[PDB]
């Protein structure tokens, strides 16, 4: 049926197409240089305008993959400069593009990006504007081969608005930085969320991974009724399969016929999608996927009903377990939006364990009367925790908030590095101030959204520089109990503290020259060092010292002649302290 490019190339526009066709072949000739793919772009961009022209013309039939495949092979140096991957071009059509995504590099050899000053990038923003944001788009579609191409595309124009609306005020490093921080952040958590996903299912299977799909889309569509999200689960994880194998072309299709789907039965779905419904082919997934929960019906019956005190459980049970165990999840998530999804599948796991353990028994009914009785602590345990740490930061504040936070980890896995202890403390912080602000409805899911990437990050790195069974034993485990299995981690007993050493306590004047970002870190380090030091100190000898050091700070940056008062003084805290703790 016609030409794919020159259709493709309609939908998109020619805009979005040359863009596109950048992070495509970005993410597959990592190693070329920038003026050698814009010649390529525009190669493709001006092949596929001829077949707008007349879908008649040369090639224009040929398919998007096979097309692709033959102007990557089209490259001169490339087994100069790739070598192996040469070797592709050797072989058919399904084979020749199966045997470039198994040479796509994920982690790949290149220098980090350093951020310009706020000024040479404004005025290279204002000359070329277009050249410097396809620069840039190309690196970091280079350094992020497996980054959804039309996604990395949607954060690439609020980068452009950004530079549009801050190069143009009276301070701009006051209006860029913040929002490029935002955007980074963004960023870096929808790259860890999909490569969390794509892990996730590979680890632990389709199974679980329906699981956690029926939980999420019944809390999002509790209007849909279960063979409807069924079908969409089951949809949704042909998406992720496809996706996660690195198949752009193939992932984009059955990104886009999903989101057909479901704008054609909207209705019959969710009231909430008319706006994302309307927007145009490269956006519909994307807003669909970001949806806000749609309003429960208010005329739903009770759980205890049909599961808890209706013979006839067991019966249905057994006939089509899954389907059952789904039908649960399905009916106590639609009820529940302000549940955590993996709170949900806890809940289901424990059922499912019951419904095990009494259908086989003499009086069955009487076995599982009591069940939604065991899932009480279940709920009450993430809840209690939220609460406690909502409070606690709205006490001390996000920076403070972060030390208390480095006290309590240090102490249970002291032989953490300290620059990772650091940084993990600080991220815990913001995932703090950016969900306590929420009303206690969303808090559950919005923690969960940032505490899984968190997590996540945390165990991969622990998976390349082991350093504690017990963290391996959390991370390895089912990705349910997870992060219950880093809360019950204790207080290291065993643990031997590390022997004092002054340079590590040393400070400089310098502190006092440095950023708000740079002193904090510097603060926080020695925090960290401090309690790996002396591992039984309380939490007020330890507010004492960290007092005694406030001040410190304050008695010699705004003294007269500082890298002295700092020697002097310092001496004094350091040589007071080590008494303090005994
Ligand atoms: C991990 C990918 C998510 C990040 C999205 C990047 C979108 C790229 C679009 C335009 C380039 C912006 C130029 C500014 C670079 C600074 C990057 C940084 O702060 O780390
Ligand atoms: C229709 C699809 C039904 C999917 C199966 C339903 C419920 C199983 C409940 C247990 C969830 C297991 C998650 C796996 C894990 O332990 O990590
Ligand atoms: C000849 C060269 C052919 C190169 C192929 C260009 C690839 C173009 C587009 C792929 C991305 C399509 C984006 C559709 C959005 C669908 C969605 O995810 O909702
Ligand atoms: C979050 C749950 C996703 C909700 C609805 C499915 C939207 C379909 C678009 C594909 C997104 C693929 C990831
Ligand atoms: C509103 C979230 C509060 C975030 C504060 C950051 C401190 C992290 C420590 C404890 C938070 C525990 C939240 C547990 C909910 C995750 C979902 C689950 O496991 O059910
Ligand atoms: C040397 C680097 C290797 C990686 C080491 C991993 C370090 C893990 C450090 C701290 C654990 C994070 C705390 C997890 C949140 C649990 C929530 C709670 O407190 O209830
Ligand atoms: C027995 C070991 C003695 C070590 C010497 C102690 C010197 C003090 C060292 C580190 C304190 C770190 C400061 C953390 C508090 C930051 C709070 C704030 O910003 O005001």
């Amino acid at each position: 049926h016609k030409s794919e490019v020159a259709h493709r190339f309609k939908d998109l526009g020619e805009e979005n197409f040359k863009a596109l066709v950048l992070i495509a072949f970005a993410q597959y000739l990592q190693q070329c240089p920038f003026e050698d793919h814009v010649k390529l772009v525009n190669e493709v961009t001006e092949f596929a305008k001829t077949c707008v022209a007349d879908e008649s013309a040369e090639n224009c039939d040929k398919s998007l993959h096979t097309l692709f495949g033959d102007k990557l092979c089209t490259v001169a140096t490339l087994r100069e400069t790739y070598g192996e991957m040469a070797d592709c071009c050797a072989k058919q059509e399904p084979e020749r593009n199966e045997c470039f995504l198994q040479h796509k590099d994920d982690n790949p050899n290149l220098p980090r990006l350093v951020r310009p000053e706020v000024d040479v990038m404004c005025t290279a923003f204002h000359d070329n504007e277009e050249t410097f944001l396809k620069k840039y788009l190309y690196e970091i579609a280079r350094r992020h081969p497996y980054f959804y191409a039309p996604e990395l595309l949607f954060f690439a124009k609020r980068y452009k608005a950004a530079f549009t609306e801050c190069c143009q005020a009276a301070d701009k490093a006051a209006c860029l930085l913040p929002k490029l921080d935002e955007l980074r952040d963004e960023g870096k958590a929808s790259s860890a969320k999909q490569r969390l996903k794509c892990a996730s299912l590979q680890k632990f299977g389709e199974r679980a991974f329906k699981a956690w799909a029926v939980a999420r889309l019944s809390q999002r569509f509790p209007k849909a009724e279960f063979a409807e999200v069924s079908k969409l689960v089951t949809d949704l994880t042909k998406v992720h399969t496809e996706c996660c194998h690195g198949d752009l072309l193939e992932c984009a299709d059955d990104r886009a016929d999903l989101a057909k789907y479901i704008c054609e039965n909207q209705d019959s779905i969710s009231s909430k999608l008319k706006e994302c419904c309307e927007k145009p082919l490269l956006e519909k997934s994307h807003c669909i996927a970001e949806v806000e929960n749609d309003e429960m019906p208010a005329d739903l019956p009770s759980l205890a009903a049909d599961f808890v005190e209706s013979k006839d459980v067991c019966k249905n049970y057994a006939e089509a377990k899954d389907v059952f165990l789904g039908m649960f999840l399905y009916e106590y998530a639609r009820r529940h939006p302000d549940y955590s999804v993996v709170l949900l599948l806890r809940l289901a796991k424990t059922y499912e364990t019951t419904l095990e353990k009494c259908c086989a028994a003499a009086d069955p009914h009487e076995c599982y009367a009591k069940v939604f009785d065991e899932f009480k602590p279940l709920v009450e345990e993430p809840q209690n925790l939220i609460k406690q740490n909502c409070e606690l930061f709205e006490q001390l504040g996000e920076y403070k908030f972060q030390n208390a936070l480095l006290v309590r980890y240090t102490k249970k896995v002291p032989q953490v590095s300290t620059p990772t202890l650091v940084e993990v403390s600080r991220n815990l912080g913001k995932v703090g101030s950016k969900c306590c602000k929420h009303p206690e409805a969303k808090r559950m899911p919005c923690a969960e959204d940032y505490l899984s990437v968190v997590l996540n990050q945390l165990c991969v790195l622990h998976e390349k520089t082991p350093v504690s069974d017990r963290v391996t034993k959390c991370c390895t485990e089912s990705l349910v109990n997870r992060r219950p299995c880093f809360s019950a981690l204790e207080v290291d007993e065993t643990y031997v503290p590390k022997e004092f050493n002054a340079e590590t306590f040393t400070f400089h004047a310098d502190i006092c020259t440095l950023s708000e970002k740079e002193r904090q870190i510097k603060k926080q380090t020695a925090l960290v060092e401090l309690v790996k030091h002396k591992p039984k100190a309380t939490k007020e000898q330890l507010k004492a010292v960290m007092d005694d050091f406030a001040a410190f700070v304050e008695k010699c940056c705004k003294a007269d002649d500082k890298e002295t008062c700092f020697a002097e003084e310092g001496k004094k805290l350091v040589a007071a302290s080590q008494a303090a703790l005994g």
